[PDB]
RNA sequence: GAGCCCUAGCACAGGUGCUGCAUGGCCGUCGUCAGCUCGUGCCGUGAGGUGUUGGGUUAAGUCCCGCAACGAGCGCAACCCCCG
């Protein structure tokens, strides 16, 4: 179900605080607003899906990326329900590009899951009970997506790469494909497979990066439910 | 002419004689001041920068929140002694 399904309430957003390079991708200037051609929207779906799904299939990891504020949630809702990894709270300088060293956190946070279930089950100079089990406190909040991948992805998926683009920058640095939604915000060009959408209505948001995961699992087989997913969605 | 010890030579001893501006070691000092760095990533043609900066907080670069950085090292703190 696409389409209509679109239009539903997920077509044109931002106004006046465009990139003149996504002027291909607009329908018009209605009520002081970018309306965003939906028929070229549609088209670059076919294009970005096909990629994802040959990309799936062929047993590939998306990373996920959303630290936006409503989207934040229904990223690591679609992520896990795909067993991809995500980054949810905050893009970190060089998660990719610094790679190795950024992994030593994920390295040494589930030294504190084994520490948790462990002899030291309730001993240790009784002061380092928060100085280490508040070490884990912020090696959680971050590293918690971003702990399943242990080489680079194959791809990254985006919600607003103007917002995300500390990410997108590391990505083509990297050669790794950025897919992405982007809306008039956003500088094409180095979208490698762009969702002409919304960046900003969590609808838009849940529509796409949904489905995106539907493909994603049903690219190996046992499709499930309308996804648990619908926030407080209001 | 084994050792030892004497006098005559010999190789050497000795020197608190100079150079702390040739030096080691040890000390003083800014100063127990909250600092000085490195690894990798990132920015810059480059010297370099970011990190360490900012907002809150500490006796402290002490911790918190934030952030193209994420972590470490010598410091600070703690581990030692005395007094309750
Ligand atoms: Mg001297
Ligand atoms: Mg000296
Ligand atoms: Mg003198
Ligand atoms: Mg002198």
């Amino acid at each position: 179900v696409k389409e209509l399904l679109e239009a539903g309430v997920h077509f044109g957003h931002e106004r006046k605080r465009w990139n003149p390079k996504f002027a291909r991708y607009i329908y018009a200037e209605r009520n002081g607003i970018h309306i965003i051609d939906l028929q070229k929207t549609m088209e670059e779906l076919e294009r970005t899906f096909r990629f994802i799904e040959d990309l799936a299939m062929r047993g590939g990891t998306i990373l996920f990326v959303g630290t936006k504020k409503q989207a934040q949630d229904i990223v690591r809702m679609e992520a896990e329900r795909a067993g991809m990894p995500y980054v949810n709270q905050r893009w970190l300088g060089g998660m990719l590009t610094n790679f190795k060293t950024i992994s030593q956190r994920v390295h040494r946070l589930e030294e504190l899951e084994a520490l948790f279930a462990s002899p030291e089950i309730e001993e240790r100079p009784k002061k380092e009970q928060v100085r280490l089990k508040h070490e884990l406190e912020r090696l959680q909040k971050y590293l918690s997506g971003f702990r399943l991948l242990k080489r680079l992805p194959d791809a990254i998926f985006v919600v607003d790469p103007t917002k995300e683009a500390i990410a997108v920058r590391e990505a083509r640095k990297l050669f790794i494909p950025v897919i992405a939604l982007a809306d008039t915000d956003s500088d094409p060009d180095l979208v490698d497979y762009i969702i002409p959408g919304n960046d900003d209505a969590i609808r838009s948001i849940q529509l796409i990066l949904s489905r995106a995961v539907d493909l994603i699992i049903q690219a190996r087989g046992g499709v499930v439910e309308p996804s648990p997913s619908y926030a407080l969605v209001q």
